[PDB]
């Protein structure tokens, strides 16, 4: 205990010095809070990430099944970066983006830079040129699986796409650090053998259950596990709602995280906050908070205050 803690503090410090902050952590540690982060669209996921959003100047990976919600998470990251006066790019080898959807989340599609590259090499090269500029706050790559190598597209051995990512990330990681630009790589469940080690954050995104709006499907309850996190204790998880053509119910995560923290009391079906009532049932409480932005923002302030940030 007494002479033990000294040697361990020493061991942690030289590790932290030799390989960087976050190279070792106790899981119960408080997160080291940066100046700015890119919020994810859900306070719950912002909390699970420790630092209140995605880190800047880092490689992020977001993976999961088709239509699992990972792209949605990415688009919110894009919206928030923009909302803070940032510029966004979207490298697209998938050709699946829906801008109407993007718009409804908050994305400023008109000023969103987009590139539909001919090859994997070109995709990553273009992304690099954008990053070296210094003008970018965020760049999304959709997707890892779709980054097909020139040689393969030209019909010419196997394992080359992996070699491609490894090379690309080596160069790119130093650029992102200098820039303060975050790179989100979307990935399916595939060339990310390199991405797994370069990424400062990895998120596993999945559908838990289909949200009911009477008889029709209004959305999906989404679950994200932060399986890797160099910026705060890893393995934390969060749930939030993604609603059809609307996105992540910000207000849903406020309530959920509200009752979690005891800032929102729950006497029966009635959600209460600070003496007043928000609504009977989740949807009324949710609806109340979109109609009343002021209180929703007040609840959001209180959660951030009561936690790291």
């Amino acid at each position: 205990t007494p002479d033990r803690e000294k040697a361990l503090e020493l061991a942690v410090a030289q590790i932290e010095k030799s390989y960087g902050k976050g190279s070792v952590m106790r899981l119960g540690d408080e997160a080291r809070q940066p100046i700015s982060v890119i919020p994810t669209g859900s306070i719950a996921l912002d909390v699970a990430l420790g630092i209140g959003g995605l880190p800047r100047g880092r490689v992020i990976e977001i993976y999961g099944p088709e239509s699992s919600g990972k792209t949605t998470v990415a688009l919110h990251a894009v919206a928030n970066a923009q909302a803070a006066g940032g510029v966004a790019a979207f490298i697209d080898a998938e050709h699946a983006l829906d801008p109407d959807y993007a718009k409804k989340l908050g994305v400023d599609t008109d000023s969103l830079l987009v590139s539909q590259p001919d090859t994997g090499e070109q995709a990553l090269e273009i992304a690099d040129m954008l990053i070296r500029s210094g003008a970018l706050d965020i760049v999304v790559i959709d997707s890892v699986a779709a980054l097909v190598p020139r040689a393969e597209l030209e019909g010419e051995h196997v394992g080359l796409q992996a070699r491609l990512m490894s090379q690309a990330l080596r160069k790119m990681t130093g650029a992102l650090n200098n820039s303060g630009t975050t790179a989100i790589f979307i990935n399916q469940l595939t060339g990310g053998k390199a991405l797994k080690f370069y990424a400062s954050v990895r998120m596993d995104v999945r559908r838990v259950e289909t949200l009911k709006d009477g008889t029709n499907a209004v959305g999906n309850r989404t679950r994200v596990k932060v399986v890797k996190n160099k910026c705060s204790p890893p393995f934390k998880q969060a749930e939030f709602d993604i609603l059809y053509g609307k996105g992540i119910s910000r207000e849903g995560s406020l309530i959920d995280m509200g009752v979690d923290q005891g800032l929102i009391r729950k006497s029966g079906a009635w959600f209460t906050y600070e003496g007043e009532q928000l609504g009977q049932g989740k949807e009324n409480a949710r609806n109340f908070l979109v109609e009343n932005a002021d209180v929703a923002d007040e609840i959001e302030k209180k959660i951030k205050e009561k936690l790291g940030i």
